[PDB]
């Protein structure tokens, strides 16, 4: 129904302002009739999402570039898009006006929104934290009797979630992930710093932070929520740097192994929670394959860990073929799911930048190559955060799709909210992957999957300043004629017979 309203910020495109009364929103989802594609455009020009139709089209007669869907070559299936529930988030959030927030929560969580199916939770508290905190700060509770819930869970984080739920026609899928243990637990006995769990797995130590993940998913589902997956630890490679800043918790790999052997995996497959799904890694690309190698080829640990987390800092470069792609190779069976992304992290950095189309095109530009390296699901990192990519209690900040203005009531939907959307939006859960053949070397990139019911969803993307004409074939459809503007993004659907 509502257009953007953009505004300058004085970068390279806009933002689109929403407040107490106005939001920017879609129509309930229709697909057009056979014979029809529907096309959305986001431009640096100024375009969000703007739907439009074409017919698909019996013959192509031309030179020019054409991409030929694979429909029966097959790849991933796809688990979702979401981001994370932080405590700045949920701050960030609830410092609106109920309306206002209502509206940011639509905004992700909505069919007149993005349609967001994936919660990332920190178990406890983080950089992206106020406070450092466990739920188990009291020394020497090996059992575990005074684990509980504070309010940054039980007042903002929680009932967050279940606003969202209520949102959304989608199923939404929970996912945890813990920064650090208690301090009584750990080698340094801070919170950050080196330091990993003290004694070896098997004994006292890793069987507390073992059932610390149970009493953790206990306490969510005293309150009506349950978990799809945790992961072993965040960036479990961060707790073996000296003067490691923020929370964490260190494991080589070697040491993730024989925790999820002898502690996690068992505690986990003894609990009413032997459905939620273990993910391990949850760090950087570039240990790849080595961490999968060492943990994967241990079968004791191997037969408890259902996929790999991996994050992306959008920021720095690293390889895909030879970290995703060789992981993938080796380890087919397991899943590779991106777990973390985030821009603006180099503190050299404007954290927030109000209209980056650059910014929007990395986050379109990673979700297609994390696509096409068989990740099965993109998790951005915080939904909300203030003007000054915060709060961050080691003033660690960064930048977020949405940017919460608490003094004018006003939040502001970046290009990269677009470009996430342009993913989230249009492929739901159990979509697949297919393959996609371009006629020629080009400048684009893009991706090609199928919807559950049988239809199609490409996305095309266009980081060169050129108008690259263009023509989509589906073999048993017919053609799409079409145009890829300098810095846009498209994304097509169709109904396939
Ligand atoms: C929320 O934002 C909308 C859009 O900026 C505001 O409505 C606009 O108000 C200005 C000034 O009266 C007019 O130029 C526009 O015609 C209005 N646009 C629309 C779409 O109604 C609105 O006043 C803002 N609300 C609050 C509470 O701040
Ligand atoms: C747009 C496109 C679609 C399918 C296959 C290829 C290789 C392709 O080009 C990617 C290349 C980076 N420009
Ligand atoms: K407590
Ligand atoms: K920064």
């Amino acid at each position: 129904a509502r257009p953007c309203i953009p505004k300058s910020f004085g970068y390279s495109s806009v933002v689109c302002v929403c407040n107490a009364t106005y939001c920017d929103s879609f129509d309930p989802p229709t697909f057009p009739a056979l014979g029809t594609f529907s096309r959305y455009e986001s431009t640096r020009s100024g375009r969000r999402m703007e739907l439009s139709m074409g017919p698909i089209q019996a013959n192509h007669t031309g030179t020019g570039l054409l991409l030929t869907l694979q429909p029966e070559q097959k790849f991933q299936k796809v688990k979702g898009f979401g981001g994370a529930m932080t405590d700045a988030a949920a701050l960030n959030i609830l410092a609106l006006s109920p309306p206002a927030q209502n509206l940011l929560l639509k905004s992700y969580f909505s069919e007149e929104g993005i349609g967001y199916n994936i919660i990332r939770v920190p178990m406890a508290s983080c950089d992206f934290s106020i406070r450092t905190y466990t739920y188990a700060d009291t020394p020497d509770d090996f059992q575990l009797h005074n684990f509980s819930l504070p309010e940054e869970d039980t007042k903002l984080k929680i009932p967050l979630i279940h606003r969202a739920l209520q949102l959304a026609q989608r199923p939404v899928s929970l996912l945890a992930s813990p920064w650090t243990s208690p301090t009584w637990l750990k080698t340094n006995g801070a919170v950050n710093g080196k330091g990993s769990l003290k004694g070896q797995p098997g004994d006292i130590y890793h069987q507390t932070w073992a059932r610390y993940f149970v009493k953790f998913l206990d306490a969510y589902a005293e309150h009506k929520l349950q978990f799809w997956a945790v992961t072993a630890e965040n960036e479990p490679s961060a707790g073996l740097l000296s003067g490691y800043p923020f929370q964490c918790l260190g494991f080589t790999p070697e040491h993730q192994r024989d925790f999820i052997a002898r502690d996690l995996g068992p505690t986990l497959a003894n609990s009413t929670h032997h459905n939620v799904r273990l993910l391990m890694l949850d760090d950087q690309r570039l240990l790849l394959p080595h961490w999968a190698k060492v943990v994967l080829t241990d079968p004791e640990a191997a037969k408890y860990v259902h996929g790999i987390a991996v994050h992306w800092y959008l920021d720095f470069l690293a390889p895909a073929k030879a970290t995703l792609g060789e992981t993938h190779r080796l380890f087919p069976n397991t899943m590779l799911f991106a777990s973390e992304a985030c821009v603006g992290s180099k503190f050299w950095e404007q954290s927030v930048r109000l209209g980056s189309w650059d910014r929007g095109m990395q986050y379109s530009h990673s979700i297609i190559t994390n696509l096409l390296y068989h990740v099965v699901g993109w998790t951005d990192w915080n939904l909300a955060l203030n003007p000054e990519g915060g709060p961050n209690w080691v003033r660690n900040f960064v930048d977020s799709p949405i940017i919460v203005d608490i003094t004018k009531d006003t939040f502001y939907k970046q290009p990269m909210f677009y470009h996430l959307g342009h993913f989230s939006k249009f492929i739901p859960e159990g979509s697949q992957r297919v393959g996609l053949v371009a006629s020629q070397k080009n400048d684009l990139d893009a991706v090609a999957l199928m919807h559950p019911d049988g239809s199609a969803v490409v996305v095309v993307l266009n980081r060169s300043s050129k108008d690259v004409p263009l023509t989509i074939k589906d073999p048993a459809v017919g053609f799409l004629e079409t145009i890829s503007p300098g810095y846009s993004i498209h994304t097509y659907l169709w109904r396939r017979q």
